[PDB]
């Protein structure tokens, strides 16, 4: 009865706040702008991965959505089983599959400008290291890191960057103790980059503030300014590195839908295509620290500067 768009997450929330929330709401704008229809699965264990996409595959799905590095080996099997059902993969790479395509993030470029506007706000206060939350290390994930860390170098080299990995993407109460470590360790910013993790970072965060601690935190995914006000008018949350997965997941679900999926292709959704960055208006950065971001913003874009994809600290 109609083009249907199933999604598969890894993660039992597509209400978290931030990556599942925005592959969930690209895939819904689409269907309701094209009078489709759209549906999901969790597959919170890998048992279920290839059952999952399949079941998809047996409907006549017009897309499958597959989200995350956790279920790629799941989609390159079942890719190869169901040649003429089309498959998009978001955050992770599939080759040699025609049927398909594999949405990248360069987040290494837009966790650059964080880590500047991190370095700019730490330097304010005095301080020579800023705090890291990442919720997972697999995939694409130490790209975060690798640009944040350069950021931070490109306005001070002297700021070391102290990382805290979570291992998971959905305990909030995880990220509160991670960031009230660091935090109780002097650090005044912590760039998040933890799913639902996350939102118990920001969560500490609005704590510290209200009781007159001088914190800040950076968000991800989208633009969370708002999920981080603690007493009424002012908010936590220094700037975000916006993730532009929702317009991946809407583009690629229409190209799908109109006959032209680029089957077989990686396509990189970038600073220049404005697909990662900050948002647009940032209340709590200065039109001085904002000036600054953008010069940086311009020559990386223009490869006049090329940001690392892995962190000094995992290099040989
Ligand atoms: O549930 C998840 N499964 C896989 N990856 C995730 C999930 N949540 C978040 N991320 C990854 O962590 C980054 C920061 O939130 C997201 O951009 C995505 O790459």
């Amino acid at each position: 009865g109609d083009f249907v768009v199933g999604m598969v997450t890894d993660s039992g929330d597509i209400d978290d706040k931030s990556f599942n929330q925005q592959v969930w709401e690209g895939i819904s704008r689409f269907a309701q702008e094209n009078n489709a229809k759209c549906k999901y699965v969790t597959a919170s264990t890998d048992a279920e991965y290839v059952p999952s996409l399949s079941a998809f595959a047996d409907e006549n799905m017009g897309l499958v959505v597959a989200c995350g590095s956790f279920l790629v080996e799941a989609v390159i099997e079942t890719s190869a089983r169901f040649p003429k059902q089309k498959f998009l993969v978001i955050d992770a790479v599939v080759q040699d599959r025609d049927n398909v395509v594999s949405a990248v993030f360069g987040q290494n470029e837009g966790s650059f400008l964080v880590g500047v506007a991190a370095a700019l706000k730490a330097k304010e206060a005095g301080k020579s290291a800023v705090g890291f939350i990442v919720g997972m290390e697999l995939g694409m994930m130490p790209l975060f890191e690798a640009g944040f860390e350069a950021g931070v170098k490109a306005v001070d080299p002297d700021i070391q960057v102290v990382v805290e990995v979570a291992n998971t993407f959905s305990d909030p109460q995880k990220g509160q103790a991670l960031a009230a470590k660091l935090y109780d360790s002097g650090v005044n910013v912590i760039f998040q980059v933890a799913g639902g993790t996350g939102n118990g970072v920001i969560k500490e965060a609005r704590d510290r503030r209200l009781n007159g601690q001088d914190v800040w935190v950076i968000g991800v995914d989208r633009d969370q300014y708002m999920d981080g006000v603690y007493d009424g008018s002012k908010s936590v949350v220094l700037t975000s590195m916006v993730k532009r997965a929702d317009v991946a997941a809407e583009r690629i679900s229409k190209m799908a839908y109109d006959g032209s999926f680029p089957g077989g292709q990686s396509i990189m959704f970038g600073l220049e295509d404005k697909a990662v960055g900050i948002p647009e208006e940032n209340p709590n950065l200065s039109s001085a620290v904002m000036e600054k971001i953008r010069s940086f913003e311009e020559k990386i874009v223009s490869k006049e500067i090329v940001v690392p994809v892995r962190s000094a600290r995992m290099m040989n």
